[PDB]
């Protein structure tokens, strides 16, 4: 498929520096939906400001984890049913920490923002479309952790 290669070639650019790009994703995320900030509860404390999250080593590890799951999705872009059972339980885990299904779209928008900023003119509307579909497939799998 032409979509698969668009994903692989765009990801190649981002996967070079995953924390720097991930940090973009999350900064954007908290700008769009500040109420996601309290869900990160390392040492039973809440971040006061988005910038506090950026000084937490656990938070930065979580960014790395995010980027690793996306990398796995990219690698399996030709068949994402292989990740399905993992993504479902990943969904369940996030449901447990207090993530809401409706916040998936914010994460998606954040992902697209990060790609748009990173690729600039290379972020064509076909790249956009490809990534939306990839992201959608991921969310559909994770969503089964709410079962339904
Ligand atoms: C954007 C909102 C999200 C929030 C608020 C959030 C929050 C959390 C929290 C609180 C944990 C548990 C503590 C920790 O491991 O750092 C966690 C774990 C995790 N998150 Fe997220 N997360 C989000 C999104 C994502 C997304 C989109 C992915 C992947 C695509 C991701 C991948 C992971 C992974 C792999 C773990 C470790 C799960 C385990 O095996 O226990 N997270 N997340």
């Amino acid at each position: 498929r032409p979509e698969s290669e668009l994903i692989r070639q765009s990801w190649r650019v981002v996967s070079r520096s995953p924390l720097e790009h991930g940090t973009v994703l999350f900064a954007r995320l908290f700008a769009l939906e500040p109420s996601l900030l309290p869900l990160f509860q390392y040492n039973g404390r809440q971040f006061s400001s988005p910038e506090d999250s950026l000084s937490s080593p656990e938070f930065l590890d979580h960014i790395r984890k995010v980027m690793l799951v996306i990398d796995a999705a990219v690698t399996n872009v030709e068949d994402l049913s292989s990740l399905e059972e993992y993504l479902t339980s990943l969904g369940r885990k996030h449901r447990a920490v207090g993530f809401r299904l409706s916040s998936f779209s914010t994460v998606g928008e954040s992902l697209l923002y990060m790609l748009e900023k990173s690729l600039g003119p290379d972020f064509t509307p076909a790249t956009r479309t490809a990534w939306s579909r990839l992201y959608g497939a991921v969310v559909q799998a994770m969503s089964r952790g709410w079962d339904g």
